[PDB]
């Protein structure tokens, strides 16, 4: 009706922990669109082209809802789940895509400037026409999505650059923003990113499970880790470094991707087990427990250095059940409630953890920290991003 919808779609390649940077990103622009108009943000639906990325078993299609807490979402900005788009709107039709890309004539010195412009597509477009004329695609899997017109755009600087094209350029109901990791954030650690940082908040039901974990196994529990919590994700303030957390040790092995020549950035299994003992011992430790990627091969030998270690493994029923990004949610949750954590070198996986702890209050000396590479010298710990309320 009064409203138009707002879409977008990253790069394949994407990460589940990367994507969610990009909500930030599109967040940004959404809110500066809202000035204006009256816009909804469309939730693209989890899942990927590249199914063999993730085991899950081929899962596809996802809704927000089995990720985050929606109500808590909209809190933020007005926000709709895309198989609602298709309610609303009359049928799964999106009226301008937008491809994102870099300026052909790319930039010499001198030459920043935030900027966007119509642009011949640097890259072959991947959207084919039908018989109707409409443009078939990927669309988050979803199939009989058909779009009506698309272009490429270069782009520069950070997200709401795009706003007023949005605007005043186009008269369109809907528009979609592909490879949409073309834009920057606003003003990254600002206040207007850590209210939408904020705003996502795991799925009732996955914390529930990470609690049940951390009560269990860990001897953690919200109380017992002097983290006062409320659900209402506004009404949570936390003066920095009140938080205490649970009696053990959270650590994020990232190693899928060693199969990498040299990485000087990555530990051994001998080398990364020491520094968790060191760990341990420093900070009086019980109990470790470990996230990780890693293959069976790895994990076997892990499990030989380290008895004391505990791993969250879901059973398949609960993996096709949380998919991927679930147990993914449910490892970060219990390594940001842990007393001390330390992940691994540029994974924004560790990146999300970060900023989870950095929310509950948790002192960021145990948060921002990672394992070196055995010889890699000049070894350089995480950037602390303190919010900004
Ligand atoms: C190298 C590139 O890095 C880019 O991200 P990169 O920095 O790795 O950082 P991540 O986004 O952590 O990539 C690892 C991905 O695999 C899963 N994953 C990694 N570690 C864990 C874990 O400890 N537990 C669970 N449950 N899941 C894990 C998770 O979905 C995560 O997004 C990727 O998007 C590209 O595909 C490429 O791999
Ligand atoms: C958009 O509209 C404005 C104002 O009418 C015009 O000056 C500008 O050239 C247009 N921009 C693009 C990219 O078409
Ligand atoms: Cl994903």
């Amino acid at each position: 009706s009064r409203r138009r919808y707002l879409l977008y779609d990253v790069n394949p390649p994407a990460g589940f922990n990367l994507r969610r940077d990009v909500y930030i990103r599109i967040a940004s622009l959404l809110k500066t669109l809202l000035k204006t108009e009256e816009w909804v943000l469309v939730l693209p639906p989890w899942g990927r082209l590249y199914h063999w990325q993730s085991p899950d078993i081929h899962q596809v299609r996802i809704p927000w809802s089995e990720f985050f807490d929606l109500p808590s979402l909209n809190k933020n900005i007005p926000v709709i789940e895309y198989e609602q788009f298709i309610a609303e709107s009359g049928g799964p039709f999106i009226d301008q895509v937008y491809v994102l890309q870099s300026y052909a004539e790319g930039w010499k010195e001198g030459t920043w400037e935030e900027k966007v412009d119509e642009r011949p597509c640097i890259d072959q477009l991947l959207y084919s026409q039908d018989k109707h004329e409409y443009y078939r695609g990927w669309f988050w899997g979803y199939e009989e999505t058909r779009g009506l017109n698309v272009s490429c755009l270069s782009v520069q600087g950070s997200a709401s650059i795009v706003a007023p094209l949005l605007l005043r350029n186009t008269s369109a109901r809907s528009v979609m923003l592909d490879r949409a990791e073309n834009l920057l954030h606003d003003h990254y650690g600002g206040k207007e990113y850590w209210d939408t940082r904020r705003s996502m908040v795991f799925a009732r039901h996955l914390r529930e499970v990470g609690d049940e974990f951390r009560s269990r196994h860990l001897n953690s529990t919200d109380d017992a880790d002097r983290i006062p919590f409320q659900e209402d994700w506004m009404k949570m303030k936390v003066k920095l470094g009140s938080a205490l957390g649970g009696p053990y040790l959270g650590v994020h092995l990232r190693r899928k991707d060693f199969i990498w020549g040299h990485r000087q950035d990555v530990p051994s299994l001998e080398g990364a087990v020491r520094k968790i003992r060191s760990l341990m011992k420093t900070h009086r430790l019980d109990k470790v427990f470990v996230a990780t990627d890693a293959v069976r091969k790895e994990y076997e030998e892990l499990k030989k250095l380290l008895p004391e270690m505990v791993r969250f493994e879901p059973t398949w029923e609960e993996l096709e059940l949380y998919k991927d990004g679930g147990v993914a949610i449910i490892d970060q949750w219990i390594c940001a409630h842990a007393r001390f954590f330390i992940g691994t070198s540029v994974s924004t996986f560790s990146f999300r953890i970060h900023e989870e702890r950095e929310i509950l209050g948790l002192d960021p000396k145990t948060t921002y920290n990672r394992f070196c590479g055995d010889q890699e010298k000049a070894c350089e710990q995480p950037t602390h991003w303190k919010i900004t309320y």
